């Protein structure tokens, strides 16, 4: 079809690999770039660990009220909202929302644990029916992104599909999936992403990553005005190591979308 050409030409003038996966919840159709190769996920992982804990407090009634000590060992490179609160306290709920709308790896490293690790993770996505997500390592070294390692990973059609059952479908209890939506919809790091190459009256939540060899990720649902949500998932990596970030190819794969479908 012409999107998908149009995604191989983007891919061409990238010289990098691109993955992407459309799911159009008005007919149930499916656009896939790349869809069933593997590509490390870097922090849009934190949407499943969140999602797990959303789902541990279900029945856990009060567990996202409850506080976790923030302590020195737990500080790594990236930890805006964390940094504030060493040798104090967050509630799980806040931690979540560091996690999702802020990139805060400290907070993910905390949700990580509450799962019982990256195990505990994967676990979950396995709950739901992912069978190729896997979460391997804490969230300092999930982002080394390195070709050929499937430790961290997973493919754009499976995670448009988890992301459709957590936001959009039956994953998490109602008062849970309207959280999970709130905080994506709340995320402050993905304006020049996939929301960059869309029209600013639709509603977008969204969460990034970026790692190694310019790894450049972005998923998210889309409330289109005029028809029904849009599930997107766009990861894209480079051959060179200290490649930079391509925030911008993200948006241009959105639009290609975002016209063409
Ligand atoms: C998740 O993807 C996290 N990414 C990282 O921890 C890394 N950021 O490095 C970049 C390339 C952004 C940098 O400035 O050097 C990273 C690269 S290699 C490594 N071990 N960690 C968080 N997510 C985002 C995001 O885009 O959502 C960031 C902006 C960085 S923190």
């Amino acid at each position: 079809s012409a999107v998908q050409q149009k995604l191989a030409a983007l891919e061409k003038s990238s010289g990098g690999r691109l993955g992407v996966a459309l799911i159009d919840t008005a007919d149930n159709t499916q656009v896939l770039y790349r869809g069933d190769e593997r590509f490390p996920m870097c922090s849009t992982s934190k949407v499943m660990a969140a999602a797990a804990v959303l789902k541990q407090s279900e029945t856990q009634k009060q567990l996202l009220n409850q506080p976790v000590e923030i302590k020195p060992a737990d500080l790594v490179n990236y930890n805006p909202i964390a940094e504030k609160h060493v040798n104090g306290t967050m509630t799980l709920a806040e931690l979540s929302a560091a996690a999702l709308q802020y990139s805060d790896n400290t907070a993910m490293n905390k949700l990580i644990a509450q799962l019982g690790g990256p195990g505990g993770v994967t676990a979950f996505a396995r709950a739901i029916g992912d069978e190729t997500f896997r979460l391997d390592r804490t969230a300092s070294t999930l982002n080394t992104a390195i070709p050929g390692d499937p430790r961290d990973t997973t493919t754009p059609r499976a995670m448009a599909q988890t992301l459709r059952q957590l936001t959009l479908g039956h994953a998490l209890g109602e008062t849970q999936r309207a959280q999970l939506v709130t905080w994506l919809k709340g995320n402050t790091t993905g304006a020049a992403s996939i929301r960059a190459g869309l029209p600013t009256s639709w509603t977008v939540g969204d969460k990034t990553g970026s790692g190694g060899y310019g790894t450049t990720n972005d998923i998210a649902v889309i409330w289109p005005q005029g028809r029904a949500p849009l599930v997107l998932v766009t990861y894209f990596t480079q051959p060179q190591q200290n490649a930079e970030s391509r925030r911008d190819v993200l948006a241009s794969a959105a639009r290609i979308i975002a016209e063409g479908l």
